[PDB]
């Protein structure tokens, strides 16, 4: 066997025999999470059990999507790092276990606790998000669901992006781009406006908007655009940013939505210095550029990394790209028998993998020479 059984969240939890489960960490619609300790090296790990993966066709394509993407982004300082995977009962399995680097809480919890944070904290948090996002975008991947709940933090307040279940491809070819699949809908409070206004402009700007929502939530201690439905969400956004111009209005690809926005009374822009009168002026200037209503005027990731707000942290020699792009050919598969085969292949191939001029060089060549 080589495995142990634990009882957590009123179910079974089958782990490698080298570990001991220690604490429950939470639930979701997609699995349960516990913390553990390697009884040998003493390092801590988190163990995530994806549940009921072959109950619906959409849960199965979600798990395969997350498995492949976590492998593609291993080894970045600002992305959660996958260590191992395991399928305990391969004959009739309906779950897979992921072994990941262990963190302490998420950013939503820190904001909820009311613990005081300085402006240097805001700078560090926003810079780390942008470094991880630049890596992801360089592989032509859109995250699509950035928010404080998907950002893990530890005691040193280092930050790591997680949860790739909603990610989607991007291509400069608009026929290629129009063909990437979107199984689920993102969290309403952080979703960019051009998605519900039918701009047909699914670009990397959709992730930049979410980062702006996060900086605004940090500055006010509470979510910034907090709609109860989509109409309420649109009203709260126009109330802050104001009536759009004629170019922007014509871009609304939906007739009922364009008719509604065109008929509202005039609304002036509320300047961010009036909403956060005690904040760093550089913070509000970057906030204004990330929360641009029209995606064509919105700041890019690389422009944001160069903004004066972040000049202490910025070092382009420390902000890498991903070596290769990610391929989304698997999402075409629509047979659940094929998807069980692909998942088994991913796990066994990964398990085998993880178990496998400067001055000194110039002087070594000169020494072997003189000798
Ligand atoms: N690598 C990790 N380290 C520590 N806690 C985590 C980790 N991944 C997820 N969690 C937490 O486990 C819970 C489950 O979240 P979910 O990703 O929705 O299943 C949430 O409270 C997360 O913040």
């Amino acid at each position: 066997q080589g495995r142990k059984i634990f009882k957590v969240f009123n179910q079974d939890f089958i782990v490698d025999e080298r570990y001991t489960v220690t604490k429950e960490l939470g639930q979701g619609a997609y699995g349960i999470v516990c913390a553990a300790v390697n009884n040998q090296t003493s390092e801590g790990v988190a163990i995530k059990k994806v549940t009921n993966v072959f109950s619906k066709k959409i849960l199965a394509k979600r798990a395969l999507r997350e498995i492949k993407l976590l492998q593609h982004f291993r080894g970045h300082r600002n992305i959660t790092c996958l260590y191992d995977m395991d399928i305990p009962r391969p004959d009739n399995f309906n779950e897979t276990y992921l072994y990941e680097e262990l963190m302490e809480c998420d950013l939503a919890a820190i904001i909820r606790s009311g613990q005081p944070l300085t402006d240097a904290h805001f700078q560090s948090f926003i810079y780390q998000i942008l470094c991880g996002l630049k890596y992801i975008h360089s592989a032509n991947v859109l995250h699509r669901d950035l928010k404080p709940g998907n950002l893990l933090v530890n005691a040193d307040c280092e930050l790591k992006i997680c949860d790739f279940g909603l990610a989607r491809g991007f291509s400069v070819d608009p026929e290629e781009n129009a063909g990437y699949m979107t199984e689920y809908v993102a969290t309403r409070w952080y979703r960019a406006p051009e998605i519900m206004l039918s701009f047909q402009s699914y670009t990397k700007a959709i992730d930049v908007w979410s980062v702006g929502c996060i900086l605004a939530e940090l500055l006010g201690g509470r979510p910034f655009f907090k709609g109860r439905d989509y109409v309420d969400q649109l009203n709260q956004i126009l109330h802050i940013l104001g009536t759009p111009n004629e170019e922007t209005l014509s871009r609304i690809g939906s007739p009922r939505a364009q008719e509604y926005v065109r008929n509202l009374p005039f609304m002036a822009k509320k300047p961010f210095p009036t909403l956060f009168p005690n904040a760093n002026p550089d913070a509000l200037d970057l906030l204004d550029r990330m929360l641009a209503f029209d995606p064509s005027s919105r700041i890019s990731v690389e422009q944001a990394l160069e903004h004066p707000y972040l000049h202490i942290w910025h070092d382009a020699s420390d902000e890498p790209d991903c070596p290769t792009t990610f391929n989304f050919d698997f999402e075409v598969v629509e047979d659940v028998g094929e998807m069980r085969k692909m998942i088994l292949d991913e796990v066994y191939r990964f398990r085998q993998l993880v178990r496998t001029q400067e001055y000194v060089g110039q002087m070594n060549d000169l020494e072997a020479e003189l000798a």
